[PDB]
C-alpha cells in the first residue's frame, strides 16, 4: 500500500511508493519499535545469484535498457561466474552506480542531495597495505583540493572467503588521539583511547598532545595491519577563533576539514566491500555539538561558559545552551574564513528537504532517518524537525561491521 | 518474539534490559520492513462488543489485582466474577473508584511520549461519572483547573468523564487544551493570536462566542455532555494563571508584550481502562520550558517571533551561518523560565527534565522490567544532544491503560 508523509509546518503531503522495493529488515515490528536502536540486530553461490540478479535488474531499468540484449548477457554472464568461482566482479558502470545508490540509500544521512556526484576511486587490483595507503592518499588529497572538498569513495577488493579481508581499522581517516593520563584523566578525543593504544602497542611513537592526527592502520588480504603516517600537507586542519570573542583562539582548538568514514561495509549485489573509505564536508554540528561538546568526547561547554562568564551554578540559566551557540558559531566562521568547505545546519537541513522532494517525484520516496538526520542542536527551528520520514532499507547499501581487532586472528 | 531486549546509552555506556515489551497490547505502525516512529499518527460509532470486552476485562483487572499483592485471591476473583455478569446482563461495567485511580496513573506510566512520568504516581484523580450536563462538565473542570493551579505550586491532576456507552452518548471536550489563546485569521490573510488555534476559534465565534481580537485572548470552553450539541462557558480569568515573559538582562524584552499561561491541560485524549473508553478526561501538569520557548514561541506556524528578537538583539541575520535563529532562541527560553521562576509558578528547565527522566527510566527498568519512550518526543526541541535522552537508546511499544487519540469531535459529531 502507498504512505504518507506529512510536513507539520508546511503542510505538504508526499506519498510513498518506494517502500515496496524493500526486502530487508528494520528491527521493529508491529509491537516494538526500535527506531532510536543505533545497532539493531559469508555468503555462497545460492544466496548469492538472486542478490546479483536483482541488481542487475535495477542497474538495467535505471539506464532504460530493461530486458536489452546487454541486460540478458549480462545475467548470463554472471550466473556462470559466480557458479563457477563462487564470486562475481562488478563492470566498472555498475560499481559506479552501485556506490553512488548506497550513499543515495543511506538513511541517516542528510547530505544526500549531492549524491549523483561522487567520485568513484576503483581499488580492487590492490594486494598489500602499502598499496592501500598508496590509494588512501590520493583519495584524502583529491577530496581535499585544498578546502574546495569533493566528494570521494575509495573501493577495494571484496570480501571473499572471510579469512583475506581488506580493512581499515582507523574508524574515519583523520582523526585525533586520546590518551588516558596517570591521573585518571584523559587527553585529546576520549573516544580514540582504545585505537590509540593498539597504534602504541604496534609501534607509533605519540607526541603526546591534544590534537595528534593517528597513523593509518591498515590490513590487505587478511594479513596483520601496517601503520603508516599520512603526510602532513596531504592534512588540512582549522584553528577555530570566534569573530566576536577575541579570547576564543586562545582556547587553543582545531578540526581538520576532511570526514572520511573508513569502517562501514559496502554492499551491491551481494557482494560485500569491506574495505571503502569515504569522504564529504563537515555540517558545523558534528564538530561544534558532538566532537567538542559531548561529555565522552573534548567536553569543552564549562571552559567555554567560563570565559563568557555566564552563571553556572543553576541549569534552568541554559548556561550550557548559549555557550553551545558560540562554540557553533566559531566553527562556521573558522571554516569559511579559511574557505573549507562547511555547511551550517540551517542550509544542510533545508537541503535535505529539497532532496526529499526530489527523490518523492522521480523515485516515489526517500528512505529517512529522523532520529539522524535532525540535528543536535536546534532541532525545531530546522526545518526536517517537522518533516514525517518513512526509514526503510534499500540496496546497494552502507552497512555496519564488527571492529577488526574483535575478530583478526594475529600472526 | 526475544524474551530480553539490551538498550545501551552511549554517553555513560550503561545497558538495560526489558522484558516489558512482552506485555505490548496494541500496535505502533511499524512493520518488520519500515519504521513509522516519526510519523505523528501512525469509526466511534463501533464500540467494544460484549466478546471483545471480557477478555480486555480481565487482563487489567489480573493486572489491577496483581499490582495489590492480591492475584489470585478471593477478592480477585469475586471481581472477575461480577464484572463478567456486568458485561453478560449491561455489555459494558463499571470501575471501582481504587481501579480508576489505578488505570489512570497507569496510562499515565505508560505514555510513552511524555517525558515527566518521574511524577506518575503522584496524580490527582477527580471522579466526574456522575457528570449529566455540560453545566456540571464546566463546574468539574474549573474545580479541576483551581486544584490544579494552587496558586502557582502545580499539582498534576486528571477529571475522569462518563465512559462511552453506545457512542452516540459521547462526553467530549471540544477544546485539545482546557487553557489555549485564540487565533483570528485577517482578511490580508496575516493571523492575530495563536496560528495554530484558528480553526478552533472560528467554531467557538460560530456558536456564539464574542472575540475580543486580541493577541492573547483565552478561548472559551466548548463541552458536549451525553452526545448532545456542544456549549460555551467562559473560564473565570482568575482561574486563568499567566505570566508576562521578561528578560533577567534585556530590559527591553517586557516590551514584546509577551506573556502565557501556567497550566498546561490536555483535553482532546482517550483513556482506554480495561476496554472502557473515556472520552473526555482532561489532564494537567507543568510545562517543560521548551514547550513555551521554543514551540509556542518560535515555530514559523505559531507565533514566530525569532525574527522580532533577533532585530532587538541586532543580530548579523543575512546568512543563516551567523547562527542568529539559534542565539534568539536560547534568550528566549532563558527569558521564560525566568518569568516563571519569578513568579513562582511550577516550570522545569529540559535539562533537569531529562535528567530526572534518565533516572525515572532506569527505575523501572529495574523494578518493572521496562520502561516505553518515544525518543522523537522525549529529546526536546532544542540543545538535544547536551541532554542525557539524546544518547539513551529508547524502546517504544504501547501498554494499557493508555492515553490514545481520537477524532477531533467537529468531524464526527452528529447535530441535534
Ligand atoms: C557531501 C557532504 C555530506 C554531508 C554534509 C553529510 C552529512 C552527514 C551527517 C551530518 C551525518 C551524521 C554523521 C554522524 O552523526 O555520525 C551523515 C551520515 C552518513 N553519511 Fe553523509 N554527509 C555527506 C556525504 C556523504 C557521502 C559522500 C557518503 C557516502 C558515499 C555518505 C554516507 C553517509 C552514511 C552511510 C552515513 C551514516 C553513517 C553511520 O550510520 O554511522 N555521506 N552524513
Ligand atoms: C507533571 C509534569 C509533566 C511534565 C513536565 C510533562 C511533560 C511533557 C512534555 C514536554 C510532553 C510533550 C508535549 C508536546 O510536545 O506536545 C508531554 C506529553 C505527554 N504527556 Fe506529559 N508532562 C507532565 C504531566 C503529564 C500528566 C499529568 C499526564 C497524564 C496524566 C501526561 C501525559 C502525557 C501524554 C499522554 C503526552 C503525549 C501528548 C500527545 O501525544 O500529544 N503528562 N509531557
Ligand atoms: C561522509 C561523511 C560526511 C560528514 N559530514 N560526516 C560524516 C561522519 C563523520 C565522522 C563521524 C564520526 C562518528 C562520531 N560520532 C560518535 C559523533 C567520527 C568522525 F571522526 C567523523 F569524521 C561522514
Ligand atoms: C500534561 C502536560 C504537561 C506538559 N508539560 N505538556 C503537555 C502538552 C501541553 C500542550 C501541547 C500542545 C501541542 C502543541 N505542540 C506543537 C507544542 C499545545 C498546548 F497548548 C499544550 F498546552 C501536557
Ligand atoms: C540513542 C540514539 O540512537 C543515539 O544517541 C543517536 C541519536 N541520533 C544521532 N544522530 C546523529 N546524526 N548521530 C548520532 O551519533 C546520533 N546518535
Ligand atoms: C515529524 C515529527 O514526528 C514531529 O515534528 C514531532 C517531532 N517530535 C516532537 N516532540 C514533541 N515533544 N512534540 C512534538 O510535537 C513533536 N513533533
Ligand atoms: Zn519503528
Amino acid at each position: 500500500r502507498f504512505l504518507k508523509v506529512k510536513n507539520w509546518e508546511t503542510e505538504v503531503v508526499l506519498t510513498d511508493t518506494l517502500h515496496l522495493k524493500s526486502t530487508l529488515e528494520t528491527g521493529c515490528t508491529e509491537y516494538i519499535c526500535m527506531g532510536s536502536i543505533m545497532h539493531p540486530s559469508v555468503a555462497t553461490k545460492d544466496q548469492l545469484f538472486p542478490l546479483a540478479k536483482e541488481f542487475i535488474d535495477q542497474y538495467y531499468s535505471s539506464i532504460k535498457r530493461f530486458g536489452s540484449k546487454a541486460h540478458m548477457e549480462r545475467l548470463e554472464e554472471v550466473n556462470k561466474e559466480i557458479d563457477t568461482t563462487s564470486t562475481y566482479q562488478l563492470k566498472d558502470t555498475e560499481l559506479i552506480y552501485g556506490a553512488k545508490h548506497a550513499w543515495r540509500n543511506a538513511s541517516r544521512c542528510v547530505g544526500r542531495i549531492q549524491w549523483s556526484k561522487l567520485q568513484v576511486f576503483d581499488a580492487r587490483d590492490c594486494t598489500t597495505a602499502h598499496g592501500m595507503f598508496n590509494y588512501i592518499c590520493n583519495h584524502v588529497k583529491y577530496a581535499t583540493n585544498k578546502g574546495n572538498l569533493r566528494s570521494a569513495i575509495t573501493i577495494f577488493p571484496q570480501r571473499t572467503d572471510g579469512k583475506h579481508d581488506f580493512r581499515v581499522w582507523n574508524s574515519q581517516l583523520i582523526r585525533y588521539a586520546g590518551y588516558k593520563q596517570p591521573d585518571g584523566s584523559t587527553l585529546g578525543d576520549p573516544a580514540n583511547v582504545q585505537f590509540t593504544e593498539i597504534c602504541i602497542q604496534q609501534g607509533w611513537k605519540p607526541p603526546r598532545g591534544r590534537f595528534d592526527v593517528l597513523p593509518l592502520l591498515l590490513q590487505a588480504n587478511g594479513n596483520d595491519p601496517e601503520l603508516f603516517q599520512i603526510p602532513p600537507e596531504l592534512v588540512l586542519e582549522v584553528p577555530i577563533r570566534h569573530p566576536k570573542f577575541e579570547w576564543f583562539k586562545d582556547l587553543g582548538l582545531k578540526w581538520y576539514g576532511l570526514p572520511a568514514v573508513s569502517n562501514m561495509l559496502l554492499e551491491i549485489g551481494g557482494l560485500e566491500f569491506s574495505a571503502c573509505p569515504f569522504s564529504g564536508w563537515y555540517m558545523g554540528t558534528e564538530i561544534g555539538v558532538r566532537d567538542y561538546c559531548d561529555n565522552s568526547r573534548y567536553n569543552i561547554l564549562e571552559e567555554v561558559a567560563k570565559k563568557m562568564n555566564l552563571d553556572m551554578r543553576k541549569t534552568s540559566s541554559l548556561w550550557k545552551d548559549q555557550a553551545l551557540v558560540e562554540i557553533n558559531i566559531a566553527v562556521l566562521y573558522s571554516f569559511q574564513s579559511d574557505k573549507v568547505t562547511i555547511v551550517d545546519h540551517h542550509s544542510a537541513t533545508e537541503s535535505f528537504i529539497k532532496h526529499m522532494e526530489n527523490e518523492y517525484r522521480c523515485r516515489g520516496g526517500c528512505p529517512a532517518d529522523w532520529v539522524w538526520i535532525v540535528p543536535p542542536m536546534s532541532g525545531s527551528i530546522t526545518p526536517v524537525f517537522h518533516q514525517e520520514m518513512l526509514n526503510y532499507r534499500l540496496t546497494p547499501s552502507f552497512e555496519y561491521q564488527p571492529d577488526p581487532w574483535n575478530t583478526h586472528v594475529w600472526k
